[PDB]
């Protein structure tokens, strides 16, 4: 399909370092390192880091960072 | 105590489902499912999901969600 | 910004090979090989090829292939 | 004759602006601005823009626009 990321997390650093924390049965098409948990159905996340964010998949903020 | 979380992600749903996306050589003390990548040094993240956020570790925000 | 591509071209092959043919003052954030013409303003295109398409930038088909 | 184009891209605008996105060790005969990447073998594309499409070279479609 198309490389996209719903929840992109970047550090406040400069240059910032970014990653995609989306979780699912698979990782987005551009993911080099896709790590999954051994459960059914599987749970996978892309562990790659880059200096940029992929475009959203749905353009709908499904998650937010709670200042705990 | 030792179970703490810097970056807590919760869905906007109701009830919301949450998880700790912190990465490191290990996971926090309360983590049931700690998944790591096989690189040196290791990169691990806690795949657990709960309806709440643990307390911050260093009360500092090292990451932010980029509205991509 | 965010790695996106408005016009992704893929061969009919299998596996297909894809590229982004968007042209502008610069290339998208994920471009390794960005080639520009020496005019003012510049005209650049990303010459990278991958087995996937980046997500659209505007989700509005601005170009179409004319069967000449 | 020798100036031919397999993949002609035109905007949906009016009047539409067109270009030939064919890639190769060289550009078609009618190309004014032929831009290449510095790899072996070379990769060149004609950056020219016109309000029309040249005729096909092999009347075959080797590429398609993927609605990403």
């Amino acid at each position: 399909k198309s490389a996209c990321c719903d929840t992109c997390l970047c550090t406040k650093s400069n240059p910032p370092t970014c990653r995609c924390v989306d979780v699912g049965e698979t990782c987005h098409s551009a993911c080099l390192s896709c790590i999954c948990a051994y459960s059914n159905p599987p749970k996978c996340q892309c562990f790659d880091t880059q200096k940029f964010c992929y475009k959203q998949c749905h353009n709908s903020e499904l998650e937010e960072v709670i200042k705990n």
